[PDB]
């Protein structure tokens, strides 16, 4: 399924999947979402900022090999959005933000200004 790459524009082969089938299907930055920073994975949400991150269409089943992954009992929750390069596959904060980073800019780097 399509999905939004909110881990860098480098983003992670993961295993095997996340190189082979996945299909770039072009770079995206959304306006009025914002990052968290909860130490290891980052998290996204509806806000203020512009999220400078990448569009992939990868295979349906490694949908369901990255959501079971992901969320298997219940960590984030999934938002559709829809893209011009097609709906993609959002995961938003569904656990207490308290005392996480935020990164209001939208983009990982940024520092590099």
């Amino acid at each position: 399924m399509r999905i939004f790459v909110y881990g860098s524009l480098r983003h992670k082969q993961g295993n095997s999947h996340w190189m082979t089938n996945a299909q770039l299907l072009g770079d995206f930055s959304i306006d009025n979402y914002q990052l968290y920073s909860l130490g290891h994975y980052p998290g996204a949400v509806p806000g203020n900022g512009t999220v400078h991150g990448e569009v992939y269409r990868i295979d349906n089943a490694t949908l369901a090999e990255l959501d079971a992954l992901r969320t298997r009992g219940g960590e984030y929750a999934r938002q559709l959005i829809q893209t011009p390069y097609g709906s993609a596959w959002m995961y938003v904060y569904q656990r207490p933000v308290d005392g996480l980073k935020l990164i209001e800019s939208g983009d990982w780097l940024d520092r590099d200004k």
